[PDB]
């Protein structure tokens, strides 16, 4: 039984620095995807030690072993919405923790919920969007369409399910107020995940950012936790070229695998779902001009310090621009065949 194994090393051994994982694992430069998936446990109980929440909030460190495995084995394996994808989003929560002082800017309860928000945000996803489960009439939409975000809803009831198997309430103890302030906190950020809700809410965050932040207004907070979940989320794009290419490279592989499956059903999918529509360069570059680039901004502006993440975002979006001219077949293809055009 892997997993009865696996929670005793986790639970008995100790929790390792943070130091040890990686001499660079604090910085926007380290990949988190570098990591080992079998290390990865380990690494959230060692981010969680170092942010100070295991003591500040007294957590039974055997139910947060639980707790941890259960999130993990609580992901699916599609290319790219997997246990690896929460871990990195987690660890980039952890970079902004560490690099970017949020505690003058957010409570520590905040924090806390954002983080545990990064694990859990993406809980059993199944490879396909949520036009898909309307159009397919999955449960899910059958249980969530009428109120839409329907992933993004089970993600959170996912989350809320763990909470309440035996053994792995890590806020079991938290005063009724407190414990519901969690749990309202994981509710608003998981849901400002669905990116439809990133691009209703975006003027209020560039108002947000003109006037410039107000530690003491409450809306603020909400919009700025929406803001760090979403940077979180895509935070491979702010790595190196290389990350970003692998990155596309598992989005388009999973997207595809959607649209051969609308196809299956008649229907047509969205272009960029379509690999036979698809055509991958105008596309990142679009996605990393139209969303990416505009939300590492808004984070450069209400954080100097930030700066970077934005540079590298649009030095991977020229990038893009760049080897746009590979997907043009110059000359014959490696075989030295046409074949490939009775196809
Ligand atoms: C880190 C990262 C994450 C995502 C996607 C963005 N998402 C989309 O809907 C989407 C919207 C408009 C687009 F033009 C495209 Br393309 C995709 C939702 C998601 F699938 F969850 C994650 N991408 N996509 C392309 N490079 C990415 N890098
Ligand atoms: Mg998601
Ligand atoms: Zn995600």
């Amino acid at each position: 039984s892997a997993m009865d194994d696996e929670y005793t090393k986790l639970l008995h051994d100790g929790i390792q620095p943070v130091a040890a994982i990686d001499s660079n694992f604090a910085s926007f430069t380290y990949t988190p995807r570098s990591l080992p998936e079998d290390d990865t446990s380990m690494a959230i109980l060692s981010m969680l030690q170092d942010m100070n929440f295991i003591n500040n909030y007294k957590i039974d460190c055997p139910t947060l072993a639980r707790f941890c495995l259960m999130v993990k084995k609580g992901y699916r394996d599609p290319p790219y919405h997997n246990w690896m994808h929460a871990f990195s989003v987690s660890h980039f929560c952890y970079l902004l923790y560490k690099n970017l002082e949020l505690t003058n800017y957010l409570e520590d309860i905040e924090i806390f919920a954002l983080f545990i928000s990064c694990m859990c945000h993406d809980l059993d996803h199944r490879g396909t969007n949520n036009s898909f489960q309307v159009a397919s009439k999955s449960v899910l939409a059958a249980l969530y369409s009428s109120e839409g975000s329907v992933m993004e809803r089970h993600h959170f009831a996912q989350a809320i399910a763990i909470l309440n198997t035996h053994g792995c309430n890590i806020f079991d103890h938290f005063s009724r107020k407190d414990y519901q302030r969690m749990l309202d906190l994981m509710r608003d950020i998981i849901l400002a995940t669905d990116l439809a809700h990133h691009l209703r809410i975006f003027k209020d965050l560039q108002k947000m950012a003109e006037v410039g932040y107000d530690r003491n207004n409450k809306q603020h907070h909400r919009l700025l936790l929406c803001l760090l979940m979403t940077s979180c989320d895509l935070s491979d794009q702010t790595k190196g070229w290389k990350t970003t290419r692998k990155i596309a490279e598992l989005i388009y592989k999973e997207f595809f695998s959607q649209g051969d499956l609308e196809k299956a059903m008649g229907n047509r999918p969205m272009e960029m779902m379509d690999r036979e529509k698809a055509y991958i360069p105008e596309l990142q570059i679009s996605f990393m001009e139209h969303i990416a680039m505009p939300i590492y901004k808004l984070l450069q502006d209400l954080f100097p310090k930030a700066a970077e993440l934005y540079e590298r975002v649009a030095s991977n979006r020229e990038h893009w621009t760049k080897v746009s001219h590979k997907f043009t077949i110059r000359g014959l293809p490696s075989n030295n065949s046409l074949d490939f055009l009775d196809e």
